[PDB]
């Protein structure tokens, strides 16, 4: 929803249409669509991190469960 992206700290480097540090959620959903692994793939870089798709900025790992992480990839996609 929204309170799940604040208490955690994902909005720190993200935002619907507020290009700041990380890739705004909106842009993240546009990068994928119809993929058969957009949930495991996204949530994958969510519970681990990495870089190379948005530049060289190496994103840090996060401490989230595969459940809330799955809701962040399914919710981020539902966002235009
Ligand atoms: C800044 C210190 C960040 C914090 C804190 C979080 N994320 Fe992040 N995220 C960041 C960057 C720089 C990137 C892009 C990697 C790069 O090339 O630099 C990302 C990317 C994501 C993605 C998409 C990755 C993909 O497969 O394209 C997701 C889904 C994502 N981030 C989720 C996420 C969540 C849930 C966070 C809170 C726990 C979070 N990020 C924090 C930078 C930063």
């Amino acid at each position: 929803n929204e309170q799940l992206a604040k208490q955690k700290g994902c909005m720190a480097c993200h935002d619907l249409k507020a290009k700041k540090v990380g890739p705004a959620y909106a842009d993240v959903a546009k990068k994928y669509a119809g993929r058969k692994d957009a949930v495991d793939y996204l949530a994958g870089k969510i519970k681990k991190g990495g870089s190379g798709v948005w530049g060289s900025v190496p994103m840090p790992p996060q401490n989230v469960t595969d459940a809330e992480a799955k809701q962040l990839a399914q919710w981020i996609l539902s966002i235009k």
